[PDB]
């Protein structure tokens, strides 16, 4: 690299919320209405390199080898303004990112991307950020990115401001090594959809939003106790119910909406058939119709075969849960 050029490259993995982040207390700083709990997936990740050079006059983002539009361009420059302030410098960066995430199939890359960028900047500029402050930095880009700093189980503590809202890794005594998640790619409209806009309408207007708030802390404690005990059935029941309650809140929005389609329900029915046939597993869904199936690694293959009876092979994508957190790479 160049004499006064500072670069860093990081790999961060996606995560899926078992207890949902849904609704913000603060839209500008990304402060959530409640705590969330997720697992970090081994199979899906973003690699991001950042190169700071005094000769650069603005930030440039190249994604999967392609320039981004002026919109995405403006967004990355705003985010990089946070990094510069944090660093106490005025260096602009060329950002080269590669998503190893099935985004065309509907899997989100925002958590991995912002976690990778935060870590890459910390490395490039030698900021020496603690995992807490790395989490806070990632959060400012995307809420769920706060959790992708960490492996295995992770919890985003809601806090009440920029300093107190961040995630931490949960030690599971290695339980994450025994677990998997099967992604069912569900046929979806290709029309534009915004989770950020969705959760905002629901948080602000849903007639069922208070119901959500009244139960989330109880679900979270239940999930965490299940994790302490490595009690799969106990974790599953509560995360499945929590997920469904999140979708319920959208039904109460003004006016109502849903991310689920009939094919999603078809996949949920298969999970329940699996449970009735002695194959424990539990589903969750996010801002789209894809169905994610949490399952013990030992039963992963058998659950997949049940899905493979009815879905194309290409649509049934399994991942293990990774133990380690964001890493610095070449």
């Amino acid at each position: 690299t160049g004499s006064m050029v500072k670069s860093g490259k990081a790999r961060a993995h996606t995560n899926i919320a078992l207890i949902k982040y849904w609704g913000k207390a603060d839209e500008t700083y990304i402060i959530p209405m409640n705590n969330s709990l997720s697992v970090t997936l081994d199979r899906f990740y973003t690699e991001t390199k950042v190169t700071f050079d005094p000769d650069f006059t603005e930030d440039c983002l190249i994604l999967n080898g392609n320039e981004v539009n002026a919109k995405e361009k403006e967004k990355i420059q705003n985010y990089m303004n946070i990094v510069r302030d944090l660093a106490g410098n005025r260096l602009h960066a060329r950002i080269e990112s590669e998503n190893y995430v099935p985004t065309a199939a509907g899997l989100a890359s925002s958590a991995s991307a912002y976690a990778a960028l935060a870590a890459a900047c910390n490395e490039a500029l030698s900021l020496n950020l603690s995992d807490t402050d790395l989490s806070r930095l990632a959060r400012r880009g995307s809420g769920s990115a706060s959790r992708s700093i960490f492996g295995g189980f992770a919890e985003w503590e809601k806090g009440h401001d920029d300093l107190t809202s961040y995630a931490h890794g949960i030690n599971s005594n290695g339980w994450e090594k025994d677990l998997s998640m099967i992604f069912v790619v569900i046929n979806n409209q290709s029309k534009k959809v915004s989770a950020r806009s969705g959760m905002s309408l629901t948080r602000d207007t849903s007639r069922f939003y208070q119901y959500w708030l009244d139960h989330v802390d109880e679900d979270l404690n239940e999930a965490k106790e299940a994790v302490k005990n490595q009690d799969f059935q106990r974790l599953g029941e509560v995360i499945e119910a929590n997920g469904l309650r999140m979708h319920a809140t959208n039904l109460g929005a003004q006016p109502p909406f849903t991310y689920l389609v009939q094919e999603s329900y078809d996949a949920m029915a298969i999970v329940e058939q699996c449970r009735k046939a002695n194959l424990p597993c539990y589903f969750t869904m996010d801002a789209g119709p894809n169905v994610k199936v949490l399952v013990e690694k030992k039963n992963k293959q058998a659950v997949m075969e049940q899905f493979l009876k009815v879905f194309d092979e290409s649509k049934i994508i399994a991942s293990d849960i990774i133990s380690s957190g964001v890493e610095i790479i070449k």
